[PDB]
DNA sequence: ACGAATTAAGCAATTCGTAATCATGGTCATAGCT
């Protein structure tokens, strides 16, 4: 194995690394590197830039006269070529050639911290102690346990192994107890020796990636500051291999993250690599929700406060803090996400934490393509930023319209990109705009036949090639072969399972196995004859290797993804505001070209005229088949569900492909490009199940709807899916219960119809009243307890809660009850008119009860109707007005006038 | 009150339990310490000694006073 | 630089200006006003439109500067 | 959301205007009865 690097940092004019030997150990070492820059020459030149024209080399002795130098280019307004960051320039040179790296030797330290505080402890201070820190090793596969007995909010007992083990009913915490037996546990007494112990350990194992749920947010800022207003700056420095880290402030989203950088070790927070790495948009990024929702294992419930919980039950804190390291741990394992991000940062040749920007990524892989040609990358421009249109949303109709089926192209950006040239170098001049109804009718002539245009208006050309589409045409070649070698790998699998289940044979050797391939039917032959044991071990290296196919395939999916994403910002090396409107716009007159083609291949093939069809296409997702199709041939047709669906099937085939050829066909000759790239694919399906009322799909607004979708992407299901989205379902704004009811009601209206839909509120109604006033009640925050009190006068308008506020303290006058305070979370439950607390509201401190002697009674003068009116009816009145229903039965005469 | 106090950034000595504000305008939470200057964020401070800042400061309210006299 | 790459803290004034007057001086300073030269400036321009002082596109027509010494 | 090189007394408070949204009085229009 050759060597391969852990981590580059720069200290001073010199550059430092850590990187694992030949020989499987980790050694540091420092070099004074001597980047070579190039210059704009008249003279000929074998290193030619982007655009062709000659380029000068300069080798230059230092970091810093470089820097000199290119100031001094700066100042006199001349290009200087080159590439301008060096940590990249140092990898390229030191490598050149492909890495090959083994995940085992890299040392992952996955970590987490519990704090125990009154107030809300606060990251940026940490006024509170640590007591609870939880330290994952891979090399040493060992969880670290530190824990703090002698707190100044009482000491607690110590931690027991056999104790956690036990099972809840026994009084334990059901640790698994392969967990505990990869637990070291150290129990200090005092503070500060923990720490110093933290940091030592830290120092004997240096982790080369530092990661954690939500690490970034609180565990690395708290412990900084914590170590730096304890101990002081020197120790906070030891972290860092090289004694550098540094605090930043980000005011985005609140602000309030002290995003901390250790020169040294690569901070990879778990939070947003899930958010960014895996397109699943979760209710809530809680770690138990994510936890719950992929590794389906819950969290030990707990009582009280976590606050309390410490002093209460310090075995099951411990416990539970060791569950969680434990849980970031599965989801890790599952999703398999640090072997992407190594796959990322070698195959790129960049840093790790660079992984976060995908600029840098680009950046790295496109001047490691053009080195590899001799060429040599431009350097960016300062501009300023300017908003461009974005997708033309196509405006949803709020009629519901039964039966929808759903398509959008893959990857359409890159698809512009490469079709017709939008490298930077491929300007060939200014072409004249028409307006935009002349580029979507087609009445305007065509552009040209020399050069590709694009309705921006800038000339691109045909005959050339550019630099950009060549890299993505790159990544998408490798892209088709590792898949193909996914499915390759997972057949050979399939087919070995077959085999074993038919009978494993009794050869006890392993012989080679050719990597991502195909197995012959031979090979399956000879493989028939192996032991039970090896087979299982071959499908196991097969198993790996599929691992491996999916850290390369999903690599390639999101540098695809992230390439437009890289484009459309200023401090890329190629950024234009002429290219990023010519590709978004090109998207626009696709898809509207799309849908008005659509509409009039449905006129001339059903015999309507100037008939609409074509449905909500919100962005570039087109929704097509509305209510024509299946009605023109018949329902009679279909004595099943699943048949309707083959007949769907079967007509979308024969008219999906040669429509959307020839319309698309004729847009790239319009536009007279190089070539066609752009497919659709049929991806959902939706349609009220056969023999019902109900009405399967609808839309609200843009962005809001709910299709009864059967055969997802090729994957015929036994029972509906709703697929919703936009409305409160999904959204946590209303409680658990309310969005099961909600969600319900969603399936009732598309499933089976109105009748139902009738008896499901009358009967939630019924029993509504019976719930937990705990979760069908309001919450809401209080300031200002005052506010102008004069003895029970509202003063500055209560909105509502902080009346029920004053009404509550009003009622405990007397219980001695603790006062509502500033700030305070209270629940709030509105009142029956003509009550004797004199408020149609009160409001308790959310978590407490109202003392059950005043509860009884507010209990008895409760408007379960209002709340019901305001979070519920409301959502269900919009969404069967916008479907053509009515969710209250109106009970005509019309069943005697026939 | 950095006079009184006695805070300075070397004068810094370490935590304790801090309480809400609203026991300690009243006066019935227990002293925070014996030996060292509190201050009722829950802070302490080293007893006996002037910081830079207390020093800098009784330096100037000197001045100040005498051209008050 | 070479201490911040290292990491270590580098103590004293990054600022010159005032080392090198505390180590001028050291003592107090006793001072004249009637010896700081001290002056006053007024400026006014004819033109059609407001004058714009980041192009001075039109004449000065007044000038009055005032000395102290 | 990585631009990357960098910089200079603090916070609590009222009051008004603007933009958004819901409740409603005066008046007009409809109409109905005499």
């Amino acid at each position: 194995m050759k060597e391969f690097y852990i981590s580059i940092e720069t200290v001073g004019n010199n550059i430092v690394e850590r990187y694992i030997d030949e020989n499987g150990k980790e050694r540091t070492r420092e070099v004074e590197y001597l980047p070579t820059m190039f210059r704009h020459c008249k003279e000929e030149s074998k290193y030619k830039d982007i655009y062709g024209k000659n380029c000068a080399p300069q080798k230059f002795p230092s970091m810093k006269d470089a820097r000199d130098w290119m100031k001094r280019m700066e100042d006199i307004g001349l290009e200087a070529l080159g590439m301008n960051d060096f940590k990249l320039a140092y990898i390229s040179d030191t490598y050149g050639s492909e890495i090959v790296y083994d995940r085992k030797f890299v040392r992952v330290a996955n970590c987490d911290i519990e704090v125990t505080g009154d107030k809300f402890p606060d990251p940026m201070k940490a006024e509170y102690e640590i007591d609870a820190i939880t330290h994952y090793d891979s090399i040493d596969d060992r969880f670290y346990v530190f824990d703090l007995l002698n707190s100044m909010y009482g000491s607690v007992s110590k931690w027991d192994a056999k104790l956690a083990a036990k099972l809840d009913c026994e009084g334990g915490d059901e640790v698994p107890q392969e967990i505990l037996d990869r637990v070291i546990y150290m129990p200090f007494d005092n503070e500060r020796d923990m720490l110093m112990e933290y940091i030592n350990l830290w120092e004997q194992k240096r982790p080369a990636i530092f990661t954690g749920w939500n690490i970034e947010g609180f565990a690395v800022p708290y412990i900084m500051n914590r170590v730096k207003m304890i101990l002081g700056e020197r120790s906070m420095k030891r972290f860092s291999p090289i004694g550098r880290v540094k605090s930043k402030l980000i005011q985005n989203m609140y602000g309030s993250k002290e995003i901390y950088s250790i020169d040294g070790v690569s901070i990879l927070d778990y939070l947003d690599l899930y958010k960014k790495f895996a397109f699943t948009n979760l209710p809530s990024f809680s770690l138990e929700s994510v936890a719950q929702h992929e590794t389906k294992k819950g969290k030990l419930p707990y009582d009280g406060p976590i606050n309390k919980l410490r002093e209460t039950n310090h075995q099951r804190y411990i416990s539970y803090n060791i569950i969680d390291v434990e849980s970031v741990q599965a989801i890790d394992k599952i999703r398999g996400f640090i072997d992407l991000v190594l796959s990322m940062s070698y195959y790129a040749k960049m840093p790790f934490s660079g992984v976060m920007s995908p600029i840098k990524t680009w950046d790295a892989i496109i001047f490691n393509s053009l080195k590899g040609e001799h060429k040599v990358i431009p350097q960016q421009g300062s501009h300023v930023k300017q908003s461009f249109p974005g997708a033309f949303v196509f405006e949803p109709k709020p009629i519901a319209r039964r039966y929808i089926m759903s398509f959008d192209l893959t990857s359409l950006y890159p698809s512009i990109i490469r079709q017709v040239n939008i490298s930077p170098e491929t300007i060939r001049g200014q072409f004249k705009v028409h307006p935009i109804h002349e580029y979507i009718a087609g009445t305007a002539p065509k552009p040209s036949d020399e050069y590709s245009c694009s309705p921006n208006g800038w000339m691109y050309d045909k005959h050339q090639e550019g630099i950009i589409p060549k890299e993505i045409a790159k990544v998408f070649f490798q892209r088709k072969d590792w898949k193909k070698k996914m499915f390759a790998e997972e057949m050979n699998a399939e087919a070995i399972k077959k085999i074993i289940m038919k009978g494993a044979g009794s050869c006890s050797t392993k012989p080679e196995v050719e990597r991502y391939v195909k197995f012959s039917d031979d090979f399956l032959n000879e493989l028939s004859n192996y032991t039970e044991s090896v087979l299982n071990s071959l499908i196991e290296e097969c198993e790996k290797a599929a691992t491996l196919a999916n850290t390369n395939q999903l690599n390639r999916k999101i540098l695809i993804n992230s390439l437009y994403g890289a484009l459309g910002n200023i401090h890329f090396r190629y950024y234009d505001l002429r290219n990023a409107t010519a590709i978004t716009i090109f998207g626009q007159v696709g898809i509207q070209w799309i849908a008005r083609k659509i509409n009039e291949y449905l006129n001339k093939v059903c015999g309507t005229n100037d008939e609409d069809f074509i449905a909500a296409g919100d962005t570039d997702s087109v929704y097509v088949c509305v209510d024509k199709v299946i009605e023109k041939v018949g329902l009679d047709r279909f004595k099943e569900q699943n048949d309707l669906v083959e007949f769907m099937n079967q007509f979308g085939k024969k008219k999906m492909e040669p429509m959307i050829d020839v319309a698309y066909r004729e847009l790239c000759d319009y536009m007279n490009n190089r070539e066609h790239l752009m497919h659709m694919d049929r991806e959902a399906i939706s349609c009220p199940p056969l023999g019902s009322k109900g009405v399967g799909g609808f839309w609200k607004a843009k962005k809001r709807y709910a299709l009864n979708v059967y055969d997802m992407e090729d994957k015929r299901f036994a029972e509906p899916h709703l697929k919703i989205m936009g409305m409160e379902t999904q959204q946590s704004s209303t409680p658990k219960a309310v969005q099961e009811a909600l969600e319900e009601s969603i399936r009732r209206i598309l499933q089976e119809g109105e009748e139902s839909v009738q008896e499901y509120y009358k009967n939630f109604e019924k029993e509504y009243r019976q719930l937990d006033y705990k979760v069908i009640a309001e919450v809401k925050t209080a300031n200002d307890i005052a506010k102008y009190d004069d003895k029970g006068w509202p003063g500055f308008k209560c909105p509502f809660h902080i009346r029920g506020v004053l009404t509550y303290r009003r009622a405990v006058s007397g219980l001695g009850v603790a006062p509502i305070l500033d700030g305070n979370k209270v629940m709030v439950l509105p009142l029956r008119e003509g009550n004797p607390f004199g408020d149609k509201c009160i409001a308790w401190p959310s978590g407490t009860e109202l003392p059950k002697e005043i509860r009884s009674d507010v209990l008895s003068w409760i408007d379960h109707s209002t709340l019901f009116q305001k979070s519920f009816v409301k959502p269900l009145a919009g969404m069967c007005e916008s479907a053509g229903m009515d969710y209250e039965e109106k009970a005509s005469l019309d069943f005697l006038f026939g």
